[PDB]
C-alpha cells in the first residue's frame, strides 16, 4: 500500500540520450534508429533569440554545423549525415543506429495525463520526476538553463511512448515544450517574447482517482451518500477553475472496488473545494490531481 | 526554475537487480561484485513468518538452496558459491562479479534525510520515487507483495550510496527497511507481528529549506521581521510535535541568497503550522517537509 509521486525507470531512456552542439549553442537529444531529435532554437545565436527566422536559420546550416556527442553508457561521437525540421524540432540524421533503441512510438499527452520526465544537462541526466499536463498546456516542472531537449513519456509494457521534449520555462516553475511530431505544447512559440498562458485548473478526473486511493487506504471521512451528476458537476467545474469530468474503464474499476460512486465524490470535491477545515485526506489538507485513475490502479492494485 | 520531488536517474542501479529465489519464496536482490545481498526473510516459510528462528532457518540451508536469476539487461543465471546472514540480509556470493557494479558506498540515513527508491518484482525495476527518512524511522513508500529486496540509495557524483533494503509494511502506506550493515530502520523486527511506531513530525530543517524554496520563486508573504531563535523554536517543537532545528551549511546557503535569516522562518512555522488561512505556499496549503536544504540548492541553484 502507499500511493506516492512515481516515475517510470529511466535506464531504457538514458541510454538514448546525447549532447547536440551547434555553434555557441549547446543542448540535449534523443538517439533513435539512425536520428537525432532536439529543439531547433539550439541552431538560434542568443542576440536573435526574441525574433527567430527558423527557416532561414536552417538553410545557413551544413551537416557539419551539428555535433553529436554520446557520453554516458557507451561513448561516442555521432557524424550528422542529415538535417531537417519539423516543428520546433531539428531531425538530424546520424550515420550509426542506436543500438540499444527500445521499442517506442510517438503520442501527444492531454491535460490531466501524467508522463515521466529525465532531466539531462550536456547530455547527462541528472534527475527524473513526474509532471501532470496541466489544462493550461504547460507542466510544472525543475529545470535549468541547459535542459532543453530533455524528454518525457510513458511506459506502455516494454514500449517507451516519448510524448515531450523540454523547449521554455514560461514563468516560474511553468514549462512547455514539444511533441515529436514538432508542435508545441500550448501553442507557444520558441521565441523569446512573453506569452500569456490560459489559467491553471484543477484536473477533476485526477481528483476523483485520489479520492478513490484515499478510500482504498482507509480515508473515507469525506464519504456520504449525497451525489451530484456529471452533467450537473461539468457546469459547476467551468465556474469554479476545475476541468469538466469524462469517466474511464479505470474510474469504472475504481467505483466498483470501492462500492463508491463517482457522483459521491463529484458531490464531495463540490463540498472540499473551499477548505477541509482542519481535517487531512492522505496527509493533504487541498484536493490533489496528479495522480490518475491508471496511477492509482497500478500503485495500490498492481493493475494495468 | 520549479521545485518538484525529484529522483535520481535509475540506470545504473537498474543493472545490478536480480530475483532471489529460496524455496516458495522469492524477492529482489543487489548484485555487487560478487556478493548478491537480499532480505532474510526470504528464506522463512509462509506459515512461521509469525516466530522466526533465523538462525535455525540459515544452518537448514545451503548454497544450492538459493537461485539468483538476472533478467533486465544482460540475462544470467548466478551460481551461489557462499551464503552468510548479517543483520536482517542475507550476503550470498556468487562466481560472477557484476561487470556493471557502479562505484559505491554504504550508508545510514537519519530523519529528514532524502533517497531514492528503485522499487522491483521479480528482479525487475517498475518505478522509481523520492521517500524521506520520517522521525520515527518508517518510510511514505508505495510498496506491494514481491516488493522486498527493492533499494534506496544517493548519489554523491558518480558514486552510489545504498542506504535502504525494503523489507515490510508497518501500517497503510507505512514502511520499513534495513541497512546494508543488516539493521532495520527503527529497530523493528522481521517478524509477521504487529508493532508499534512512534508519532510522526514535521522535518523541521526541510520545512525551512522549502520555505526557502518558496522566495526564490517568488513567494514571501509569511516572512516577516519576527524572529524566533533556535533554541527557543526547539522548546516549541517538542510540544507541537516538529524535529528539533539543526542549521547546516546547506541552510546557511539559502539564507545567504535571499537574505532572510532562519530565524524569520522559525517565527513563520509557528503561525503557520495551524493552517494558512486561504493562503498557499508553492501550491500548497500545508508545511511541506520531504524536500532537503541540498535538494533545494541543487534545484533551484544548480549547486551541490
Ligand atoms: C533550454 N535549455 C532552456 C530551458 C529554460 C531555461 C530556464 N529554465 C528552462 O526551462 N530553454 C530556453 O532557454 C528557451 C530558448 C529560447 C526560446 F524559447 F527559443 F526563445 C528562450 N527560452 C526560454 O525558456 C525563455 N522563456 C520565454 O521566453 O518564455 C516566453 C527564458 C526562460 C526567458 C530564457
Ligand atoms: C516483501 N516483499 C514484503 C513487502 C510488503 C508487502 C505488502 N506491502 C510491503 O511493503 N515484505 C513482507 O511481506 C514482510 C515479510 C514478513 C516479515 F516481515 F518478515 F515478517 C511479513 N512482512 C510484512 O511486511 C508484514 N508487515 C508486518 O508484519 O508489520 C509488523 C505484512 C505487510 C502484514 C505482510
Amino acid at each position: 500500500s502507499g500511493l506516492v509521486k512515481m516515475s517510470h525507470p529511466s535506464g531504457d531512456v538514458e541510454a538514448c540520450m546525447v549532447q547536440v552542439t551547434c555553434g555557441s549553442m549547446t543542448l540535449n537529444g534523443l538517439w533513435l534508429d539512425n536520428t537525432v531529435w532536439c529543439p531547433r532554437h539550439v541552431m538560434c545565436p542568443a542576440d536573435q533569440l526574441s525574433d527567430p527566422n527558423y527557416d532561414a536559420l536552417l538553410i545557413s546550416m551544413t551537416n557539419h554545423s551539428f555535433s553529436v556527442q554520446k557520453h554516458i553508457g557507451a561513448p561516442a561521437n555521432l557524424r550528422v549525415v542529415g538535417h531537417a525540421m519539423q516543428g520546433t524540432l531539428l531531425k538530424l540524421t546520424v550515420d550509426v543506429a542506436n543500438p540499444s533503441t527500445p521499442a517506442y512510438t510517438f503520442t501527444t499527452v492531454k491535460p490531466g495525463a501524467a508522463f515521466s520526465v529525465l532531466a539531462c544537462y550536456n547530455g547527462r541526466p541528472t534527475g527524473t520526476f513526474t509532471v501532470v499536463m496541466r489544462p493550461n498546456y504547460t507542466i510544472k516542472g525543475s529545470f535549468l538553463c541547459g535542459s532543453c531537449g530533455s524528454v518525457g513519456y510513458t511506459k506502455e509494457g516494454s514500449v517507451i511512448n516519448f510524448c515531450y521534449m523540454h523547449q521554455m520555462e514560461l514563468a516560474n516553475g511553468t514549462h512547455t515544450g514539444s511533441a515529436f511530431d514538432g508542435t508545441m505544447y500550448g501553442a507557444f512559440m520558441d521565441k523569446q517574447v512573453h506569452q500569456v498562458q490560459l489559467t491553471d485548473k484543477y484536473c477533476s478526473v485526477n481528483v476523483v482517482a485520489w479520492l478513490y486511493a484515499a478510500i482504498l487506504n482507509g480515508c473515507a471521512w469525506f464519504v456520504k451518500p449525497n451525489r451530484t451528476s456529471v452533467v450537473s458537476f461539468n457546469e459547476w467545474a467551468l465556474a469554479n477553475q476545475f476541468t469538466e469530468f469524462v469517466g474511464t474503464q479505470s474510474v469504472d474499476m475504481l467505483a466498483v472496488k470501492t462500492g463508491v460512486a463517482i457522483e459521491q465524490l463529484l458531490y464531495a470535491i463540490q463540498q472540499l473545494y473551499t477548505g477541509f477545515q482542519g481535517k487531512q485526506i492522505l496527509g493533504s489538507t487541498m484536493l490533489e490531481d496528479e495522480f490518475t485513475p491508471e496511477d492509482v490502479n497500478m500503485q495500490i492494485m498492481g493493475v494495468v
